[PDB]
């Protein structure tokens, strides 16, 4: 098989409400979509949604490194040889995981369609039947968050994720707020997106959260400080999860060596797609580190890609890909049986792309052959 | 898909000459072959060749743990879900990698045949085109080994592996013997199969081998002593490879933590097959540890299984599966283009089993449904 | 002071001869030039030359992250507050050191012009009077390199840098070749640009280079493996320098902690400019790690920026910015008194930009206000 | 530019009230002032206030090492080359940070005046707009301290620093005293100036201070024991700050290596001035250690010098230079907008020296040319 052409679509996925986190507010979500054509007529879709604050890739920058750097080197290349495809990309350019993920995903889509089989079947088979979905509450006021949780509660939701990290004294204020508001049977996990910066602030915050029964604290310090994470872990009994601090096997190695975390948040956009994500899961498994497959706010394309990885691995015990249900328009149709996700048995990503929706969301595009 | 029956064949592969190593001599090679039947009529072949001295599994013991423990729990199970298949096996019994490998291989064979694709395509695609084959010289006298190398030299062979480990003063005697005999362009690697026992003996031996230009020393100390391996590595500039010291991710973790080796020898029979072997490769990759896929003396069935793993991974840079060309009868037809191995494009293991040869080599058998 | 506009020029600097290294060959050098305008009429020039293989930034990608991400956030911002400028950039996007360097340099140019003083005066004053220039010999055949050195020898050159890393047995072949060719008074340093990959290969190579009197070995293993670097350093007496393995303070911290190197190669394009480079020098100083300011093949703009950092710091003992003398056309006029570099006393970068040359080299451009 | 002469003034700054700490009581504050003259008519002021108990420098000793050792070697030297100036001083004499600070400050004053720009503009630009000022309560009785805080409370003050360290059982007595007295919104930090000596006493004291909500504990053990500091940090969740334990990069390196502190108190008098202080800030930044610029009780001269460093660095988050507002007479006019400090835009230290006040406070003097 040979790649004959690659279409690049710089689109914008509309959000029902502004997504608010520690380092920024989002009114919508820019994304790069790729359509990969092969000499065998089989086509695959991939997606790259860049987060400037995490991987240093932007919407426009990703579009262009795909256009001028990665795609030209991929024409004529075989999408069935995933290891080879990644070797070529890594050799032509270092890093740029989001751009590489977009290509990786399309290759697996093509692979699955070609073998008339869902992606998870190409990376280990199906292991999970379903995963519960947890509702992420954007940074809001103590009662505005306690309330948004009250609503989702009466819709089946069993667990929530509170985004905090503006001010320790305030973030705490919001926690017991929703904890009290939802009883003591609703699971609660908190993500501070580096908001507490260092171990001193973090440890101070944690002493005020021991009675609230939090499942785990996610990335409390700045991404680059894995050392701080290990120091925190040495003085607290609250499970710790690393997110921005983990991108590729490079930091995975450090996390294992320093025993910096109880769990890691793997995101296709941080490591370069399905294949690299599988490698991370295998690495985390060796050290008994539990994994989660999270994501940037992504369309059905990347989201399903993430679920396929999740559904195929026993070490992946939680999932956080809810972009498709935050947008008012999606170019794909990944179906959620809220409060659960179950994958169908369809080939490739098991998704259908609405050409009309894609085209109306496209701000600019190009084709490379 | 569902497993409907599993046939177990306890066979014996005849050897052209006695295979001699540090802890034993072999006149032939006992092996367990498995034929897996599915409700879809698709059949797969797997193989388990036990080495009592390495994994504590024997020919008969493997046959029986397969018959009474593993196979009954696998009937009705789906061979397409490799992760699930291994989860079931691990849950019913700990360890027993050789027995599990036999089942793992048959599942991949079925998977490949089902998707009309070679195994390597299911675990990363094709990465390598070919690998050079190195000739293993069994433990013999200084001139008997120097000679056997002289022969293979004039047949294309570019690299050899000397099996040593009876007596340091003697093993050394054999090395310069063949080194001198073959010039200084022929690659030479030495495997002592734990023969030197500890770091003191090993370090003494190594000082007498610095001028001979050896590619690497393989497993010089007793398997369980990873610490000794790291100590040796701290005081020598000769690359070190761990073989018997590595079986599953359990020791891989220790090897990475202690920086005990430059390279590892992965064998499907030590870790439980293709899937576990792929996980080891990914783990070794995180630490920059080069991998080799070696083997016990195996028929075409396990041997091809090993090659499929090797051919799909950039981190695997050398290969050592030469059983098919040491036997006078093989139940399979894996083709070697000595001094190279190249895999064909056929589905599954890309091999054909000669029922007649299988049956004449079978000493006893059973079927489980 | 306020930034009123920023012009972006995607140019291409023509090379007299192809620049060859371990991971690629260059016929010319793509670069992004920035012209920063202020409400006070003072203008500054900056430059960003991306190396896809090191920081994962490309020519086009850098142009765009500058255009759509960094520059819009900088309009109205004060270029005199360098710490503030960097805070703004880091807050809007993570990494992207080459793009940030382009802006950093223009700000210092403006700062120097504004205070009618050379850049080095704004970062510690002048410390060095001059630095010797060493000639870099691109990867060639053993005698083609021995020869190119013979030539430069009779032009004043006192030290050379051999680019190697294709094959250990070959790279070595080239070393004694030029060493023998130039006597034993000519300094020789070797850069393998990750070519030997790991410590095993590296240590093997090093034993064959002990008699050649090499000043230091530069980045012998893959960038991400700082651990391998420390392991190598524990078993060799040859000074080691880290290049690609060092980008920002993030790896500097690791290098210090693990004692992975004797010296580091700081490049404005890897850390984000003059200010971050000064911080690295201060950090390296705390651990007694000697520094060198090297570079990507850059025009007079970034090259002088690098020299200003070098000339102001006692801890920086060698310099490697020779792009201006490899090009057949330069947009600036940095003057080299081969075999030495001395900086003038002119304000800012102390350079003059030839508008005509800039414009003829520009492939595409834009302006942001 | 060239230094033509250096005037040394041994003065005494009168204190409104006796300053009491763990290891001594002060009725006034001896200080050494330097006036540096250049061939360009530009003059700069510097200051050195020695603390015998911290750096082993005394009022008279500093005056003389300046007179007979440092100044003679500086005549004819260029004050614009700060890196060079420090190299010369370090080469002529080791340590003596207070004496060197006095010279360092005058050089920056001259530099700023020469470039008609404030000092902070020469070391990174302006980053901060203002810093809150915290009121330091000298060692007194439990109610005498609770009271002094009650007063300052009704003057805008938002945070206080309690000097303790005479007796654990007593020091604690004073803490809840003022904590109770000022409510739970007033920030409180405690400095024991080595008073608890070791980790045993310290850890015992800390268990009795967990409920009082202290921002951080400063230097609880003897200066030289960085190990004790790390041990304490391993068993407490209270942020720890090192003061006397930190002087130059020498101990900064140790603090980073052993993870001995959450924050450090940088003082120009302990490291040799503005330039060395900036280097410490950059070093602390690499490890994510927060910095504070504190001081000995200093006049407007050194105090402004300290603020210029503070205002230019994001890593410096708190400030403690309140000498100008403890004296009844100051030779300078640094203006405080209690409870805040904001620096003006004037060149150099942005201060004016009252010759008459200087002269009446001078006990003895000399001039060196
Ligand atoms: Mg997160
Ligand atoms: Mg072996
Ligand atoms: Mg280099
Ligand atoms: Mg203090």
């Amino acid at each position: 098989m040979k790649i004959t052409a690659i279409h690049l679509y710089a689109i914008r996925l509309p959000l029902r409400n502004p997504f608010v986190i520690s380092y920024g507010s989002y009114s919508d979500m820019p994304s790069i979509i790729v359509k990969m054509e092969t000499d065998e007529g089989i086509i695959g879709y991939g997606e790259g949604v860049a987060d400037d604050h995490v991987t240093g890739e932007s919407w426009e920058s990703t579009f262009h490194t795909l256009k001028h750097t990665l795609t030209p080197a991929l024409i004529g290349q075989n999408p069935m040889n995933i290891e080879k495809i990644h070797d070529m990309m890594d050799n032509t350019i270092y890093g740029v995981p989001t751009a590489k993920a977009a290509i990786d995903i399309a290759c697996f889509d093509i692979m699955g369609k070609k073998l008339n089989q869902p992606v998870y079947q190409l990376i280990g088979g199906r292991y999970h039947e379903e995963f519960p979905v947890t509702h992420v509450l954007s940074i809001a006021d103590p009662e505005n968050m306690a309330e948004e949780a009250a609503s989702m509660i009466q819709k089946g939701y069993q667990s929530f994720k509170m985004k905090v990290g503006t001010n320790v004294k305030e973030d705490v204020k919001r926690i017991e707020a929703v904890r009290e508001r939802v009883g003591n049977d609703i699971a609660i996990r908190v993500d501070v997106n580096q908001g507490w910066k260092n171990s001193a602030n973090t440890l101070t915050a944690l002493r005020s959260l021991g009675h609230l029964n939090i499942d785990w604290i996610e990335q409390p310090v700045i991404a680059d400080d894995i050392d701080a994470m290990a120091h925190i872990r040495s003085k607290t009994d609250l499970p710790l999860m690393i997110d921005e601090g983990l991108k590729s096997s490079r930091e995975m190695r450090q996390i294992i060596k320093l025993e910096a975390a109880d769990k890691v948040n793997i995101k296709l956009m941080k490591c370069g797609g399905i294949y690299p994500a599988v490698k991370l899961a295998h690495q985390a498994e060796m050290a008994g580190i539990e994994c989660q497959v999270g994501s940037m706010v992504e369309s059905s394309v990347a989201s399903s890609a993430g679920f396929h990885v999740a559904f195929s691995k026993k070490i992946i015990t939680s999932v956080e890909l809810t972009g498709p249900l935050k947008f008012t328009k999606d170019i794909g149709n990944l179906h959620y049986d809220v409060p659960f996700i179950r994958l169908n048995e369809k080939p490739g990503l098991g998704i259908e792309i609405n050409e009309d929706t894609l085209q109306e969301l496209t701000v600019f595009q190009d084709i490379v052959r």
